[PDB]
């Protein structure tokens, strides 16, 4: 499976409980979930980049993956986590261990399109991506 590429928000369902279960304020919530964030793709072998750009911020991933790594979530909620990303066949599968419980994500295509489950705590983000051409 190939992530590489650029893709556009489509859709961002449930951004704010998510959220909100990570402890970010009120305010901050609406800030963040009125952008829409491209993310920016390269995986060169099991080197992988993925960078997410907003106006509001860019938070960039770099990472190999199968290997721990410690993910520092300043900016967000102001965690860390040691952060494994792995294969679980097509979906790519992250497990951000910390204080939270359940707190990772899955991420996976289907056709154009690139699908993001976040999840901490039982609660669940769902976001859908196109791929696009204009750089
Ligand atoms: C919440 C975890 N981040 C990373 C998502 N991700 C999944 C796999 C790789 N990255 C999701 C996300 N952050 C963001 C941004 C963001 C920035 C300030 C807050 C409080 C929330 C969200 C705005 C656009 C970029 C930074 N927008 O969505």
């Amino acid at each position: 499976v190939d992530f590489t590429g650029y893709w556009k928000m489509l859709v961002n369902e449930n951004f704010e409980e998510y959220l909100r279960a990570l402890d970010v304020n009120v305010a901050l919530r609406k800030i963040a979930n009125l952008l829409k964030p491209d993310k920016e793709i390269v995986q060169d072998g099991d080197h992988m980049i993925i960078r997410t750009l907003s106006t509001f911020r860019n938070y960039i991933m770099d990472f190999q993956v199968g290997k721990e790594f410690e993910e520092d979530l300043t900016g967000i909620d102001d965690r860390k986590c040691m952060t494994t990303v792995s294969w679980d066949g097509d979906k790519l599968q992250c497990v951000q261990k910390g204080e939270k419980e359940g707190r990772g994500w899955t991420q996976w295509i289907e056709g154009d399109e690139l699908h993001l489950e976040m999840r901490v705590e039982g609660v669940v983000c769902k976001q859908v991506f196109k791929k696009v051409q204009h750089h």
